[PDB]
């Protein structure tokens, strides 16, 4: 209460009791004022593949979706080496310590004073009625270490467009306008403070285990199977052989490899490669509404060992990069992949096609021949694993409202959710300038330069499942690395720069298929 | 299910009355001619449902003389791979073959007490292997001696003829029904799903 | 569902901040260069979902001068076949035409 | 209470129930000192069709009166398409976050 | 409560009581911001008997370890010539009369002002968790008079080092690096104040 008093207190930690995890997060945050209190709607130019209608906002956004904000380095190692899947249950956020400043600018200094009347206004939306740009991986989360202080990005959203003479940027009469002031938000000075609660529906627990066994290789090899196929026609006179000695290719098999298609793909080694100066060419796309768009990432197939793909996976960056590009005489030291090559046991691989199948009807003066399938898709009996996810990585997603989804979990990773947790939208309330004495019914155009901050709070309950397995040797586990380094890992520089060397997938401890 | 299916997809109807839906059956004389859907012409009628999934797969005249002679069809086999080996498909889904022919590996075969050994031969197909068959499953599974349908190869114009391609493969599409492969007396009861995030109908091919 | 979507699928995000997501680009120069996903260039974003399934169909202009005089369209038609007989694929997912065509 | 606590929060929605329908609005004001705090009357000049006498006066007052004030465009045509007939009952009237500012 | 009332008085006394004795201090602090709020690890060169790796940290502790921050020349006589021994029992500590102010350069001047809606935050380390620089008799510890002010120490610590190629200070995998903010500590603005309580175990007397 009041002015002098706290509204609340610093809670970072992790307790981990039996089957639950609970960690809590703090951090201080930062925003302003953006487009000057106004809605402003934003489109391309021309026809292309990239055209677009849609409205920027005054207000922002808090956004704690990525993983490494609720864990540390230490309790992720600590997670993914004792247990075979994570599921989120509840979470609970909290603001405090409002305190809101304004600026004022003589000659070209600036003085920052303390506005202690001032208010910001606050609200989560629980029944998804805004546009939802949550789960779509873009920047502004919580940063991984907990001394940093962030700015809040902004909110906007776009929505249909349509086919002008040659404008395909030209509004269409469904485009939605949404103006959050017809939202009943609330209004925070400075003493008083912002709560409310969230509850995850079931969902599967995310597969933290890396197969024990490929596909093809299920059976005893001690004994052969009692089933008969046709090896050999010549002889005027059909022969049948029994499956089995050691032949694993002529084994029948109740289950069959996972659906995918190939992609191009690029060696590490740089001199190898071929020189295209873009590889938009020579992507994967899919297409819709006439423009065409990179197929990124397809299903988990991991490419041949040594080298990548084009947005086949995932790739994260250190905070020593900044701009838009880093380039090396292999993959640079900034860039950190990603790899899917747990799954080769089950999921297709990139490399090449999904199979053979029958070209052509024989006789005996005509060869029996075959083509190959380069890609496939879902069959009934057909088994694959689900992209893994990472440290860096996006918790989870929004299923959007369809009559149809298949497998809805998202592509990049995570957990997709009917009724995901709701966003969060914050905007400091403007305080207009001093009016004229004369009446005009004109909008007021000047208002006072101010900038509001403060601190949030993130708690998640996790449920997670024991690992019970009677292998006898011992498993793979992640450890750091063995080199004496000039900087340890996962560690401030000398200039006081949080660095992630590397990402950390979840699968490590195996499982039997 | 025990029962093998009374009608055919494509013969699921009212033959007495013709449907109320109208199609585009004739483009000729610059203008545009729409048929109303009826009068005993099956193929024309619109459908709730389509056939199954699959694939083509060789097909084996049960006749020997008939046969192409190779001395082994792990060539001209359907084939599936994982890490970078190749594996016989074996058995695909339930795709019934000719009348008169068989596939390789394509639907379950089992053997007498008669046959020691890894090998039997005859002209035919000998009387010590014992044959299964999926023809009761004609009536909504695909065949497997030709393709699953055609579709539109291009766009046209005034002078640009309409062109088809034919698919040869077929996957899981909404609105689309199959049987699964029958349980024989000789055949395994069950099997276990392997444990995986992701499982599509999940029952032993 | 009686609505209508108020969004493409390709243009849900954040127009306003560009992914944390990075992509090669370029492979010129001897050398690999990695492009992070934003500033506006929509094509190039990673998406969670992609769009349903379908097949291509012919298109027939409503112009009636514009098509090609074919007596019938069965023999263009997209067609699944059972028990060795073809059949007319009707009606197809719901896969729109081009504007101005069926 | 206080300086530091707010005195309300924001309320803008329309709730439709049955036969009522209740809507909410709140905006964000500014009022100047008119007259430098003086009552003056004023008038016109000369015969004609246009001449007043009157006050003019320092205060100053809220005006809600115009419909679009309490409707949505969206709000509207559900309101139009679906109805034969409107009339209001009651209103709420609320000022709060009070806040003076010198120059 | 409030910015208009103190939250606490000033006690710095001595009572003998039979068997025990019991003191008490107050002194008045000034707490910086170090390494503009950064962390920051530090390291030597070259190789060397003194060689470290170790990390600066944005945040500061109170040490009162030495003895004459708890007693005066007179209670010391008072104590060591009538008496065959000593050990310490309970502890009582508490900060109070929190004030926070900002400093603003405009040219070359400066000008400071007093922010009332600023936090500090602070908490204690019950569980030892973190290294314990204490008991290594470094300075900053409370003045002996009890009319000086302070300015609090940098907290700080320093790690395992390795066999780099001419380097003994190269980090060693096994090198911990502790984030202070990943504790649950307490915010505290002007009015609210801080207090907790501690009790020795048995030790011998002196």
């Amino acid at each position: 209460d009041g002015v002098g008093q706290s509204s609340g207190n610093w809670h970072c930690d992790s307790v981990w009791m039996g089957d639950r995890v609970l960690t809590k997060s703090t951090r201080t945050w930062s925003l302003p004022t953006y487009n000057n209190h106004l809605y402003k709607q934003i489109n391309g130019s021309g026809t292309g593949d990239a055209v677009y209608f849609g409205y920027s906002t005054p207000w922002g956004y808090f956004d704690f979706n990525r993983f490494h904000c609720h864990f540390s380095p230490r309790d992720w190692q600590r997670l993914v080496n004792n247990h075979w899947g994570i599921r989120p249950r509840r979470l609970n956020f909290k603001l405090f310590n409002i305190q809101v400043k304004e600026v004022t600018t003589t000659d070209g200094t600036k003085t920052i004073a303390n506005n202690l009347t001032s208010t910001v206004q606050v609200f989560a939306d629980t029944e998804h009625q805004l546009p939802y740009i949550l789960g779509s991986a873009h920047e502004g989360c919580m940063p991984p270490f907990p001394a940093d202080v962030f700015m809040l990005p902004q909110y906007g959203y776009l929505t249909l467009n349509g086919p002008g003479s040659n404008n395909n940027n030209l509004s269409t009469p469904s485009s939605a306008f949404y103006c959050l002031e017809y939202f009943p938000s609330q209004m925070l000075r400075t003493g008083n403070n912002f709560v409310f609660t969230y509850e995850f529906e079931k969902v599967p627990f995310h597969s933290m285990f890396m197969h024990n066994q490929a596909l093809d290789r299920l059976m005893n090899p001690l004994v052969d199977q009692y089933l008969w196929y046709l090896d050999a026609t010549s002889g005027n006179n059909l022969t049948f052989r029994k499956a089995g000695a050691k032949n694993f290719p002529e084994y029948f098999r109740n289950w069959i490899p996972g659906p995918g298609c190939r992609n191009q793909q690029w060696n590490k080694v740089g001199t190898k490669n071929n020189p295209q100066t873009g590889t938009w060419a020579s992507a994967n796309k899919w297409r819709l509404q006439g423009r065409l768009n990179k197929y990124a990432p397809g299903q988990p197939n991991a490419p041949a060992e040594g080298f990548l793909t084009n947005a086949g996976d995932l790739a994260f960056a250190n905070a020593k990069a900044t701009g838009a590009t880093t380039a090396a005489g292999t993959v640079p030291a900034d860039i950190l992949l990603t790899s899917e090559s747990e799954t080769t046991t089950t999921n297709m691989m990139s490399n090449n096609g999904w199979g053979a199948i029958a070209s052509n009807n024989q006789n005996a003066s005509v060869a029996p021949t075959v083509q190959y399938e380069d890609s496939a898709h879902v069959l009934p009996g057909m088994v694959w694993q689900d992209r893994d996810i990472y440290l860096q990585g996006p918790i989870w997603a929004k299923i959007p409202e369809t009559d149809g989804h298949f497998h809805p979990s998202p592509l990049m990773g995570g957990f997709g959710l009917k009724n995901p947790p709701p966003q969060i939208l914050i905007k400091n309330t403007p305080v207009p300038a001093d009016p004229p004495t004369q009446f005009s019914s004109q909008k007021i155009n000047s208002f006072i330069t101010q900038y509001s901050t403060g601190q949030m709070t993130v708690e998640i309950e996790w449920e997670l499942r024991k690992e019970n397995s009677k292998r006898w040797n011992p498993e793979i586990q992640y450890t750091a690395n063995f080199n004496n380094s000039a900087n340890a890992q996962f560690s401030v520089n000398n200039n006081g720069l949080y660095i992630e060397d590397r990402t950390i997938g979840t699968r490590y401890l195996t499982h039997t298929l």
